[PDB]
């Protein structure tokens, strides 16, 4: 409890970090133990770029009762870089900035972002894509590079691997201007209507060298936080340049917002990459728990725990998670290993969001994380599943007890339910209730089967079924992944999904793939054709879910169950709305082989999934009190007497028809973005861009709400 004096006071300070105005800027930073905090300025994100000079140094002034150090200067410091030197116990360490809204390369430095100036065209009229209920999400966890970088990805060679791969207008499998009906990249998200992305950690992490291209030898998942408040540079086209990463992120955000897709961010406050992070550099021995002034505790990983208990961290979280929601319009935050944090900090972040926007919309922003610790947690108050009743109802927890029962161990061959381990069935059936541990609202339980960590769902499915990496087309194993989606997307509480699980993304059996080669960590999009039907089946379930409030209500509903043990789990949702199907029944057969006849919730049903295909269009009626779940099939039934209530229109996609022309007509490229009926046909020059002369006025309509089956033309490039 190092310094709660000077942190009860100083808790309400404001303008920590730096604040921008055209005339002048103010810096404030807190270090009661320091003898001096000195501001130092730079002109670049690193010494790589041209000039990169420092600009000058300025001693901040301590405020005794708060200990906060502050400085204000006149002049425009827009896009100037800077750092603090912190002097504590006679040592001096350079601290980047504790509050770093915009960063150089890898984070080494910060620059004063003229925040609103970064905004892309048509940003000021952007909107959040909040979900009224938390559960209406369907989080598709993608690590951006994986989605983009495959050679066959259709994404342009300069958008390949980068934020604008969510922004490249229109793209087909192997790029061919063709009836190559496999649209890929951002187009696929529109076809699937994936509804909500989760970006694997897009804040600045140290475990990728941003100085060089990301590659099979320059990859990481990015669980090595270095700056919480600035997005990753490596996914920029231009990491050396702040704003760029910011704008592209805003354009990636805006492209997902345009398409009505919510963006959720994995944020990893429980630990940092380095015991010599800015935190320890700025208040050594405050921010990190320490069983001794000699020795950090290690209750998480990598040798540290953030001092969540201790006020001047509680603030930093509270007014960081707000920052991402303030600016980037991020729609939710997923916390790694919440169990390290004190609940009396999660409760404040939750409560701080609830007041960001005057209309209370901030209440809608999703928040959840992993409740388990990563080791011997150093303090007694922890975000555990057991303590869960002390979190605010709208902070959520992954539910491993559920996960493991579905699939088994994260890692071993040991078969779970999906592969036929009957003896998990009882635990999975309870997990579908959402109360796999004591929880207060569906906003809590992140019903999930799979993640980046350990075996991607397919690899375990094949590995657990008994063979390695096979890329197998087996209608058994390929039928077997559809079990999980049948469960998760029909559970209560936020469904979750590693990106491309829906086309059997494989990592060839790799467990801790955290830095494994691109050939291990890429979406080979030819799997989308090969494991078509699977994705078509997957899309069809989101049609089911998004149109079905009980699967997505804000407070708990609760399935009935008709089998919970052996090899068939079967449960039914209930509803009272008149413009929705009414009762839904979901059955998942753990067998790989057998076709058990199941009793079901009511006397008449329409089949809307069969383990091959799914979604609103009737795949078959069925009648009488029983249904058969053939082999791997995950099947969905809705009460047949009210199947018609879902009078949604078809997702009548519209189109852009970019026809880039430099001069003399002809064609330089022809994408055809497949935008949904709403959204906007925003469109971009990204062809002749490395170095070129082939350039055009970009005559055309260039932007606006799309309109259904209509062709919007821009003559870019």
């Amino acid at each position: 409890n190092y310094l709660e004096s000077y942190a009860s006071k100083a808790y309400n300070e404001s303008g920590l970090g730096s604040v921008y105005s055209k005339t002048s800027t103010t810096w404030k930073t807190w270090s009661p133990d320091a003898s001096s905090v000195k501001l130092k300025l730079y002109t670049t994100g690193s010494d790589n770029e041209a000039g990169a000079s420092a600009i000058g140094t300025y001693d901040m002034k301590k405020d005794s009762s708060t200990g906060v150090w502050s400085l204000n200067l006149s002049g425009d410091y827009k896009n100037k870089y800077y750092t603090y030197l912190v002097t504590v116990n006679g040592t001096t360490k350079e601290t980047q900035d504790v509050y770093s809204q915009a960063v150089g390369v890898n984070g080494n430095r910060t620059m004063v972002v003229d925040l609103d100036s970064t905004d892309p065209s048509g940003w000021s009229d952007d909107k959040h894509v909040l979900f009224n209920s938390a559960s209406e999400a369907a989080v598709w966890e993608v690590h951006v590079r994986d989605f983009s970088v495959s050679k066959n990805s259709g994404v342009s060679e300069d958008n390949k691997g980068k934020y604008l791969a969510f922004a490249e207008g229109g793209t087909t499998l192997n790029s061919d201007t063709s009836s190559s009906a496999v649209s890929t990249g951002i187009d696929y998200l529109v076809e699937q209507g994936i509804n909500c992305v989760q970006l694997m950690p897009v804040y600045d992490y140290g475990s990728v060298k941003e100085d060089v291209a990301s590659s099979s030898s320059n990859r990481n998942w990015g669980y090595d936080p270095v700056n919480y408040n600035a997005p990753e540079g490596s996914y920029s086209t231009n990491p050396y340049d702040g704003n760029t990463r910011i704008t592209e992120f805003k354009q990636m955000i805006q492209a997902l917002h345009d398409r009505g897709i919510s963006v959720v961010m994995d944020v990893v406050y429980n630990h940092t990459f380095s015991n010599d992070s800015c935190f320890n550099r700025t208040v050594p021995g405050y921010y990190y728990r320490m069983h001794s002034s000699s020795a950090y505790s290690n209750g998480s990983g990598c040798g540290n725990e953030t001092a969540s208990d201790k006020l001047m961290y509680r603030k930093y979280m509270i007014e960081s998670v707000k920052y991402w929601a303030e600016e980037y319009h991020i729609d939710g935050f997923r916390f790694d290993l919440m169990g390290i944090h004190d609940i009396t900090t999660m409760n404040d972040i939750r409560s701080a969001l609830d007041g960001l926007y005057s209309d209370g919309s901030g209440k809608k922003i999703l928040m959840y994380g992993e409740p388990w610790t990563g080791g011997s947690v150093a303090i007694s108050d922890g975000c555990s599943q057991s303590k869960a009743g002390s979190l605010n109802p709208r902070v959520g927890m992954f539910c491993d007890s559920y996960r493991d029962a579905i699939k088994g161990s994260t890692d071993g061959s040991d078969k779970g339910f999906v592969q036929g381990n009957t003896d998990k069935a009882g635990t999975v059936a309870n997990g579908v209730t959402g109360k796999g541990f004591s929880a207060q609202a569906p906003s809590q339980t992140i019903a999930y089967a799979d993640a980046h960590d350990n075996l991607i769902l397919w690899d375990k499915i094949v590995k657990s079924n008994g063979s390695s990496s096979w890329n197998s087309t087996s209608s058994s194993l390929r039928g077997q992944v559809k079990k999980v989606m049948g469960l998760l997307l029909t559970s209560q509480g936020i469904p979750f999904m590693t990106a491309g699980s829906e086309f059997c993304r494989t990592k060839q059996g790799d467990t801790n793939s955290y830095k494994s080669s691109d050939a291990i960590n890429e979406i080979d999009w030819s799997r989308v054709k090969t494991y078509s039907d699977v994705a078509a089946y997957y899309k069809g379930l989101l049609e089911i879910r998004e149109n079905y409030s009980p699967m997505k209500s804000s407070t708990f509903n609760t399935p009935s169950f008709q089998s919970t043990h052996g090899d068939v789990v079967a449960y039914t949702y209930s509803n009272n709305k008149s413009n929705e199907w009414g009762k839904v029944c979901v059955l998942v057969n753990a067998s790989s082989t057998n076709d058990w006849p199941i009793t079901l919730d009511g006397s008449g049903w329409t089949v809307v999934a069969d383990g091959t295909t799914a979604g609103l269009k009737s795949l078959g009626t069925v009648s009488g009190n029983t249904y058969t779940v053939p082999a791997n099939s995950a099947c969905v039934l809705v009460q047949s007497s009210t199947f018609n209530n879902l009078k949604v229109s078809e997702k009548t996609f519209g189109t852009v028809t970019i026809k880039h022309i430099d001069d003399s007509g002809n064609v330089l490229k022809t994408s055809t973005a497949k935008y949904a009926d709403g959204t906007t046909y925003r469109t971009y020059p990204d062809t002749t861009i490395l170095y070129d002369y082939a350039l055009k006025d970009t005559q055309g309509v260039t932007s606006g709400t799309v309109t259904g089956g209509k062709n919007y033309n821009v003559t870019y490039v």
